[PDB]
């Protein structure tokens, strides 16, 4: 039985879109998430809205509730995390609209708890070494990039975010090394969000679309919140039809084996004496 | 009306160079800067100096408290911030006793709040993501760069100051690995320093003192505290005559436009719900 | 006087090896270490054993007591630190089961002391900047190397070390970079116990053994806990054989200048007011 859990959905809580609409305001062992937790079907699957930064986002990427949010999701019987994160460019071919179905990730943080097997938790007692070589499901990629395809949107297929602290933009001499380093877009918020959900067991994958070359561009604006909002305006409607067509394709796929894959990965990565 | 808040400018707290001396200890809503604020005209330019590390005091640059430091020279009135720093040379051709005008960062730090806006202050509400592609203020470090050539100074006019936790010395991989990345020079206190005060909406430039190349080179002797400490003596002095003629030059110049941007900058960077 | 820190030690606390073995739990100024010191005479030279996670412990790299460790050690009288640790192969050529006796390090924490001099401890007054061109004691080094090559050891006589925060694994596109960057090997534990050696004017030498090719081959099976403790299982005995072989050769080697030289360092590289 699967249930989508949706990080910064924008805009599907919608009555248009989201059948029986109810929340919930949830505690967890890591304290309260960004916001309460929005249940209800889309296209008769079960799933489940969380705002990353609130619902009238008064947080830092630094201070956001990463283990209470990933926590809650899977409590909820979350089978799948899908999230969308804006991001910065940091190659010509990625251009402000398109869509990165990322694939890897590069850390740049610095203050984030990355894990829920911290010592000071008997729900999650243990030290757990998860594996990181494939961060992201391999299965919900795929399908985001068949839907992207089929609705004729600018996508690519592969990309290595990198993740920085913040709440600052990068310096160009970042920029340029970043660059140098691998990684194709940039943003605040995929670590370590992506490695708690590969603790819990979910199949968690990202939708980034590029709103800004960041600053290492010649000739272009460089980013601000401003040239960031301003592109969202102009394209966000992307990444919901996105989400909205891939959906019901995740309800209708088979994912027993995958699921129970990643089970056995997240189990036996835990020490105990 | 131009005031310049002065960190690690040493020598000038002089009654022969700073007339009208104040002295007093402010409170800030992110605690105590890490020394008492010197008030006082210097060449009859309003200046306020700051100690980076206290007056005598024991602080290693990871525990600075240098939004205090930032906050405090704000509320002080302070439209422009000039900051002298020690620095290692990731160049041949910086040589120890050179000064670098430095005009981009990386920022290898871990431990430290780089933003005022955290969700805790009611004086600084929001996020806030500052731009960061020109970290230094242009016309300041133009005014610092025309100023050394007139007194005769080895100054580089660029730079990129790769920023360290410390309060190690860097290992010879880590030197290296810093050279690839395209930084010139190294130390321990730029960041945050530098995005403080421009999410305040201060004009910052820095002053960086090579003292010694790190470690990089294999034949030669590396880095350690004498080394650097024996550099400032021979050196320190040029420092301190490049903001002594840098600040009248700062006084009679125009910053109303100057200034007028890096608020809007500051002020469009907040993000409300 | 030599007396040998062990950290690590792979089966010497045996009864047949360890003469007039004694227990200790010890207390420091920055806590609790991670286990017992178990002190000894391993061939005529005192030695003293630290597991590093605890006999029947379960803790996360970035919380292991690394200060209270190091302290504990030098407390005893340790004049040298030998360790063992297990890490990722980051190059071919160093195969799983492969020794790697490095000599560099790069950096990857973000959580962690570093120092003993932070402001708040009675034994260790100041703000000391250590020198890490060479963080590991080359003459233990030229030992370690000589003695594994006559053991028949497959041996690398040098490897930079890339430490990460864990306690994930890294991430494919973090794998490749390092790679660039010019790191060998990777782990969760070098940095800081390395630069807390130093400061303690220890000599210290580090016995890396790959377990695995961490996630670099697209083809090859990435790194897990199971992968790990495989190879160890497998390579067991290796380590144990070289510091047996070592301990003596350390015992009739002369030190004196070159722990006078680490006293000085150590002594100079601290600032006071
Ligand atoms: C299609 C996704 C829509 C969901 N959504 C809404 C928002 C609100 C936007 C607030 S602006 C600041 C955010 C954007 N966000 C991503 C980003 C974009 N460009 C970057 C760059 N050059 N460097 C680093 N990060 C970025 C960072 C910041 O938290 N973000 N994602
Ligand atoms: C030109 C006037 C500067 C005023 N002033 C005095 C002092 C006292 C210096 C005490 S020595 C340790 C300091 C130096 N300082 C800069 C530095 C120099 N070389 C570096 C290198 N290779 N790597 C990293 N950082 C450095 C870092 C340390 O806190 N610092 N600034
Ligand atoms: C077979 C019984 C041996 C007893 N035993 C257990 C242990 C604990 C090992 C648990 S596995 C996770 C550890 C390994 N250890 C080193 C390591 C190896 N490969 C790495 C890689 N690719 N990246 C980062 N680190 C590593 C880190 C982690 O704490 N040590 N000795
Ligand atoms: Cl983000
Ligand atoms: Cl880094
Ligand atoms: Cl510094
Ligand atoms: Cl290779
Ligand atoms: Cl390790």
């Amino acid at each position: 039985a699967v249930k989508i859990g949706i990080i910064g959905g924008t805009g599907l809580d919608d009555p248009e879109i989201l059948e029986g609409r109810t929340e919930k305001y949830v505690d967890t062992p890591f304290g309260k998430p960004s916001d309460a937790l929005i249940l209800g079907k889309i296209k008769n699957v079960d799933c489940v809205l969380l705002a990353r930064h609130g619902r009238q986002h008064t947080i830092m990427p630094s201070k956001v509730n990463y283990q209470a949010n990933i926590w809650a999701l899977k409590e909820e019987g979350c089978t799948h995390v899908i999230v969308t994160t804006a991001c910065g460019s940091l190659r010509e071919e990625i251009q402000p609209g398109d869509i990165v179905i990322i694939d890897q990730f590069i850390d740049r943080t610095t203050m984030r708890p990355q894990s829920f097997y911290d010592g000071s938790h008997s729900c999650a007692r243990g030290v757990c070494h998860i594996p990181m070589a494939e961060p992201f499901c391999p299965k919900t990629r795929e399908v985001l990039i068949e839907t992207a395809k089929k609705l004729g949107l600018r996508c690519h297929s592969k990309g290595t975010m990198v993740t920085i602290e913040g709440p600052r933009f990068s310096s160009r001499a970042e920029s340029f090394m970043f660059r140098t380093w691998g990684a194709d877009v940039i943003n605040m918020t995929t670590v370590p969000e992506v490695v708690l959900a590969k603790e819990a067991g979910i199949c968690y994958a990202s939708i980034a679309m590029a709103t800004d070359y960041d600053c290492w561009k010649e000739h272009e604006e460089a980013v601000s919140v401003d040239r960031v909002l301003k592109t969202l305006k102009e394209n966000a409607n992307k990444a919901k039809s996105l989400l909205l067509t891939t959906i019901p394709q995740i309800g209708s796929t088979e994912w027993s084996e995958t699921l129970h894959n990643l089970k056995n990965m997240a189990q036996f990565s835990v020490l105990l004496p």
